[PDB]
């Protein structure tokens, strides 16, 4: 199978909200738990696309490894597969590249390619793909990166995992911008908000265009903009290093 | 349905070993990052049984309140159910409890009740719980108490969350024994080990007896005993605090 490969830096899931009413539920969790409210919290709000998390690392502006997702400590050497993948830069343009940098977004097939694939699968007397979702996921984790040479896959970036070389701006929106000027891919949909209110327009906006712009989109992640809020803000953990669950064989069955 | 808890302190989850290779693996990760091996490493070991794990909080003595995991952040009150089982005690016996206690453990049915429940609800057309974890989780999560009163269940702690008018021991070993002298049930099988070799036959020894004990034993828990080290070893998080994926609602079918 595929190498493994421990990220240096996780990868990280989300919690959702279904509802305004949960999506201020976390606003308010968020104003109380700051030290003091900046009054209004800007949130920069970009789009969640449906596909595969994968993590891009560039060692003095040159793509030497991707990975997958994995359980989001673990993942898969795929980087062979992501060279494939036009819209993703081998070399980082900018004269100083940092020493390392990892690049993190999702890979996705939009409705053009994943149609024209699964005409061709069923004229060809083959399962279909039941989303560019599930489509995407398969296009990329082969272990012939050429079968993936010839899928149409698409990388769209939305954070940074390590980071040496640089000194990265204090806002993640100013960090997106400084990853496209650099050459890398981001969804041109993430726009900035002040408040639940606005970022809820976001929120109606991008669902009234999920399937309209060409391709997927699951919903919409919120990010506070100021990348020292949310080292103050911190990270819901789960799970301790100092222990682990040691489990028996699983039961058998009679007979 | 039932009232709605959010853990002060949250329920985490564990990360599994299937193996002594895994376990072993998961020892040198850990020798690694601490600063500086003790030699060679004291680990509680803890036979992990299976059921439903559940968060009991003591007021000054006195059983106040009680839930069930949730998602591990959001439990369900259980409080008037947890009364109800018998080996749970309404009262620390100390003279001096402290203010605020969190203790937390597996509720769990032991297989000669499982086992005289099945036969009534076979005997009775009802299906019949396919294990005691299962019948234990319905036993326990019942809207009126009284259900939950004529069902064999039984607490085994292994834990604290909330703890203030206290200055617990520096071990969790110690701690285990504390709770036991406050009249808190923890499982006897519980020993000390030094050295992967030395857990491994803990493992091989429990393991010789996940059902010979009268319940269920999933597999074994194993913890670093020194607390001091726990803090330092930390706790590999996942999910950010400033962030979530708010999500469009499920897409439809055609028709
Ligand atoms: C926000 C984050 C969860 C990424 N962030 C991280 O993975 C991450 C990881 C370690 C961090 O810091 C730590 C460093 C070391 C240890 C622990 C945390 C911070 C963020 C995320 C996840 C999925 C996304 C998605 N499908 N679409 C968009 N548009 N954005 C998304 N954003
Ligand atoms: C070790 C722990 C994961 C409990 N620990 C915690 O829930 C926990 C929670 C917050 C902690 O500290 C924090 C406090 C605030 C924020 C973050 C962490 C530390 C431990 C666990 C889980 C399941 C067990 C099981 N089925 N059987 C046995 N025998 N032991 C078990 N032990």
């Amino acid at each position: 199978g595929f190498s493994q490969i421990r990220h240096e830096i996780p990868m990280l899931s989300l919690d959702n909200a279904f509802s305004d009413a949960e999506f201020n539920a976390f606003v308010k969790r968020i104003e109380d738990r700051l030290i003091l409210l900046p009054k209004p919290l800007t949130f920069c709000c970009e789009p969640k696309l449906d596909g595969l998390a994968v993590s891009i690392l560039y060692v003095n502006g040159e793509l030497t490894q991707a990975a997958t997702r994995g359980d989001g400590t673990t993942g898969e050497d795929i980087t062979a597969n992501i060279r494939t993948i036009r819209n993703v830069p081998l070399q980082l343009l900018t004269d100083n590249p940092p020493a390392r940098l990892e690049v993190r977004g999702e890979v996705f097939m939009p409705h053009a390619g994943f149609e024209r694939l699964n005409k061709y699968a069923l004229e060809h007397n083959e399962k279909t793909f039941a989303n560019p979702r599930n489509a995407a996921a398969g296009s990329l984790r082969q272990l012939d990166p050429n079968i993936t040479s010839k899928r149409p896959l698409v990388l769209n970036a939305y954070g940074i995992g390590i980071a040496e070389g640089v000194g990265l701006p204090t806002t993640h929106y100013a960090r997106l911008q400084w990853l496209k000027s650099i050459g890398i891919p981001v969804n041109p949909e993430i726009r900035l908000c002040n408040g639940a209110d606005e970022v809820l327009d976001f929120y109606q906006d991008i669902q009234n265009k999920r399937s309209s712009l060409g391709y997927d989109i699951d919903g919409t992640v919120l990010k506070i903009n100021d990348i020292a809020l949310q080292n103050e803000l911190g990270f819901i953990s789960k799970a301790p290093r100092w222990a682990i669950a040691y489990k028996f064989p699983a039961q058998e069955e009679l007979t």
